């Protein structure tokens, strides 16, 4: 079976990943194994999204990239006049992956391109490297494979970024929405008294302080909890913990200013 095992690996890991938010270290991990190679997947402008080493590199320029999360500008912008996948580059490539500063270090330095296309579009890189082991027509259907499915990967993270806030903004609007104008400006208030994402408050005292009514801080709470915005928790003879749920919650409420 062979080359199906290691396909249907790959297949395992995409479907474990499902539901979880994107992680692309365990997805070049997986890669390194089915492969046996050098795994880094470059976006378009160098942030190594996550890589997976498979034989150590004693060079302490490559050891910073790698911390820094990095490859260099010149390097990644090159990368994209590789089309198609090219597959075989000696250490004499500009394209190889490894150091050349020590050309002779690894003569046998065998670095594998491969562009990871999107929905219609080049959203990265997926580069494999090793020393002397060719990159042989079964192992270059792994790195095809692989590379359309990190390339999933890289369209759902931002799918559900994207989405996410499209939820969030939407309680806000919930929230805004159902306040009365006096409620609301008792927000801008409680707010106000408050610098942080959460905090406790007794009603009774700001009504008195800032001149509002105990009731409509009280019902103006009890719309943003409704909302999602936030959480309350009785504190009995002493005020009412809060804890907004939403960021954008509190920037909203700058923007209209009057
Ligand atoms: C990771 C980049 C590699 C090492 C490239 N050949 C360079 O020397 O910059």
């Amino acid at each position: 079976m062979a080359s199906l095992q290691k396909t249907r690996i790959i297949n395992s890991m995409l479907q474990a990943a499902a539901g979880k938010p994107v992680n692309f270290k365990e997805m070049a991990e997986t890669l390194r194994d089915v492969i046996d190679s050098n795994i880094f997947v470059v976006s378009r402008r160098g942030k190594l999204l996550g890589y997976s080493i498979n034989q150590q590199i004693e060079n302490d320029r490559m050891k910073k990239m790698l911390e820094d999360r990095q490859f260099p500008e010149e390097y990644t912008k090159n990368l994209f006049n590789v089309p198609e996948t090219s597959s075989n580059l000696d250490i004499n490539s500009e394209y190889t992956a490894f150091p050349v500063e020590n050309r002779d270090l690894f003569q046998a330095g065998l670095t594998t391109i491969v562009p990871i296309i999107g929905g219609g579009e080049r959203l990265g890189t997926l580069i494999l490297s090793r020393l002397q082991d060719q990159f042989n027509d079964d192992d270059l259907i792994l790195a095809e494979y692989g590379a359309t499915v990190v390339g999933m990967e890289i369209l759902r993270e931002k799918a559900e970024e994207i989405e996410e806030e499209a939820r969030s903004k939407a309680v806000v609007q919930m929230a805004i929405s159902s306040l009365s104008y006096s409620e609301l400006e008792a927000i801008e208030h409680i707010f106000e008294e408050l610098d942080g994402n959460e905090g406790l408050l007794v009603a009774s005292k700001i009504a008195d302080r800032v001149g509002i009514t105990r009731s409509v801080i009280v019902n103006a709470l009890r719309k943003l909890e409704s909302a999602g915005v936030i959480e309350s928790r009785s504190l009995g003879m002493k005020g009412t913990y809060i804890k907004v749920l939403n960021n954008k919650f509190l920037i909203e409420l700058e923007n209209l200013k009057s």
